[PDB]
């Protein structure tokens, strides 16, 4: 919505949409599973 607000011209494609949101649901997951874990713990759930 940031992006969208930020390029009121043209605003976020549903490619993009796709994926930044794919992208950052990896993401998510690995700082919430393994936030709370080492660093070799991160590894071992990114790997996964």
């Amino acid at each position: 919505a940031q992006y969208n607000a930020n390029h009121p011209d043209f605003p976020m494609q549903m490619e993009q949409l796709e994926r930044y949101i794919q992208r950052y649901l990896v993401y998510a997951i690995l700082w919430s599973l393994s936030g709370d874990s080492r660093l070799k713990m991160r590894a071992e759930l990114g790997e996964y």
